[PDB]
């Protein structure tokens, strides 16, 4: 039951490995899920609702790592903070870069995928603006710009670089160099006056 | 000749401010040019190539912008000098949103214009990445992240907050905060330890 829908989510992470949804066939998925072509309808409505499915649980994922780090506080500077917290995204995103490809390509057709990547970037850049907001009330970072604009540019980056490093883009930066980038500009764009 | 092609491309240009190029007929192109359907084609095989004709358009006027700008440097500081070059980009591509939006969005389905993008932020990264090194060598930014990697996430953000900044994504941030927010991250993460 979860097991017949596990298994075509299984699948369709394995094929999107391979080639794009658009050449992925319902009947490729039931096939690989080992069941039939109907019975592949009752789990789903369409190949489209598999992936939308998969970038839930990886959002989710990265949502709720991030929730066990905010509660736990790593007892280590300030450029450490914000380099653990990249590293969720990062290795979260990293290790589901099929998912991720697809699920960036699907914003431009599917308005509920739209609409999750959305939710989600909301709730980053709100953590964000809130820790930014902290540091500045302890005296640690200057009062610059507007905390909840920084966070929104700071988290686009991060979205379009991590994304562009992932798929291996021309222009990229090379993935073994992107979170020291990051964290960089992070560091001296919240600290520097 | 020349007439009847650009006629095209303005009616092109005009149709995609009211809704995506998917919408948008050849017949739509031909009657807004005032031309039949089969010279249309005299002149572009397919609506996808006129959309590839106005984005290079696009690209080539922020080119040759900022060629012009490089010229003739603005007797001013380190920061303005960067704000007049991230102001090219802002100015070029937001006076053109419709082109820019349906033009990102074709990334995903024509290699012309995924390849076009590319070609073009190499450059850019380039010439960010020759600028970073020059304040570096006369000793006015910091020896810190290669030049070239700190270039290419620079550049990645600019496109991801402005493209997100004139389409009116959520999140976004506001297009009268865009460039304040660049040149704040550019000259931290430039001239910052
Ligand atoms: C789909 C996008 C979402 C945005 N991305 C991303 O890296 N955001 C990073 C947010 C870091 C939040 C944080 C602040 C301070 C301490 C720990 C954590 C990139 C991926
Ligand atoms: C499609 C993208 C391309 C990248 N974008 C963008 O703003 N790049 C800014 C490059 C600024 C180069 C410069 C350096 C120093 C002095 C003057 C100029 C955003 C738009």
């Amino acid at each position: 039951g979860d097991d017949r829908e596990l298994a075509i989510l299984a699948t369709a992470e394995n094929l999107l490995e391979d080639r794009p949804l658009a050449d992925i066939s319902v009947d490729d998925l039931a096939k690989g899920a080992g069941i039939s072509r109907p019975t592949f309808y009752f789990y789903f409505p369409s190949k489209e609702a598999v992936l939308l499915t998969l970038l839930d649980r990886v959002v989710n994922q990265a949502d709720m790592a991030l929730q066990t780090l905010a509660e736990n506080p790593a007892d280590t500077d300030r450029e450490n903070m914000w380099r653990t917290g990249i590293n969720v995204f990062f290795e979260t995103f990293g290790s589901h870069k099929a998912v991720t490809r697809a699920g960036q390509a699907a914003r431009a057709t599917s308005v509920e995928v739209a609409e999750l990547w959305s939710t989600f970037m909301q709730k980053w850049i709100a953590y964000t603006a809130a820790v930014i907001d902290a540091e500045r009330d302890r005296g640690a970072a200057p009062r610059t710009l507007p905390a909840h604009e920084l966070a929104t540019a700071l988290n686009l980056m991060n979205e379009r670089t991590l994304f562009a490093s992932f798929a291996g883009e021309q222009p990229s930066v090379p993935e073994a160099r992107v979170l020291d980038t990051l964290v960089h500009i992070w560091v001296t764009s919240i600290y520097g006056e």
